[PDB]
């Protein structure tokens, strides 16, 4: 398994290095989206905690398509502040409860280092 803590200080630096293959080493849920909110890259930890196919999601938009409970001003509204900004560093709990039982987790989203992209990270509270 890939040793990294949720919420570490230097998260964005060590996933940096990190395939497809070795996200789905982590003990969390982690996402990678664009600036419009698509999928890029979406783990097998996440897929346990909301029944989704990870391959299946990607290119996806997470906030229209693929999470609308997501599309709030306390989400989706917090991202696209990060993104017109270009920064974004922010951690609270949610639930989530389409189509599925409804489940609360810690949600926690950065920049990554790379370019105009942003992580979504998750775990189970």
């Amino acid at each position: 398994m890939e040793h990294v803590a949720f919420g570490s200080e230097d998260i964005e630096n060590t996933l940096a290095k990190m395939d497809d293959g070795q996200l789905d080493g982590l003990a969390f849920g982690a996402i990678q989206l664009d600036g419009d909110g698509n999928i890029l890259q979406y783990n097998a930890a996440e897929g346990d905690i909301t029944g989704r196919d990870p391959k299946q999601v990607i290119g996806k938009n997470f906030f229209k398509d693929v999470a609308p409970c997501t599309d709030s001003p306390e989400f989706y509204g917090k991202f696209k502040e990060g993104v017109a900004s270009g920064n974004l560093n922010t951690m609270f709990e949610y639930t989530f409860d389409y189509q599925m039982t409804p489940t609360k987790v810690k949600v926690h989203m950065k920049k990554a280092l790379s370019g105009d992209s942003y992580w979504v990270f998750v775990k189970r509270v």
